[PDB]
DNA sequence: AGGCTGGCAGCAGAATAACCGGTGGCAGCAGCTGACCACAACCGATTTTCTGACC
């Protein structure tokens, strides 16, 4: 069908979950291209899932976050 | 004098209406819990790593 046409399970599952801002950045940009966005962040909106890349967007314990903050002090 | 030998005959089996007492089960439910999620916050370092000034 139309699995392996689809972003979020074509490589290894591990990446989606990466702490690094920049780690999961192709992760984020690369369910650019998925068929299933809509239903994907709405399901992941509704059950409000904490954890990873979700509909192509980050997310914190509740909500959506624009970019990760790093580890350090953040800039001035 | 009967007996035990002989067929002869006959048969089983297989195939193709109330009471009373008592006693234990049981289900329903307030009412101690008491362990348990469970959000939800709040801190305890922790490490990085800028931020800010020092001479
Ligand atoms: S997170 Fe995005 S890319 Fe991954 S399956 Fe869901 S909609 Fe597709």
């Amino acid at each position: 069908q139309r699995l392996p046409v689809l972003p979020c399970h074509v490589g290894d599952p591990d990446l989606w979950f990466a702490d690094t801002p920049a780690g999961l950045e192709v992760a984020k940009t690369l369910c650019v291209s998925c068929p299933i966005r809509r239903q994907c962040l709405a399901a992941a909106l509704q059950r409000a899932e904490p954890w990873g890349v979700w509909g192509g967007e980050i997310f914190d314990q509740g909500s959506i976050v624009s970019h990760k903050r790093p580890r350090g002090r953040p800039r001035k």
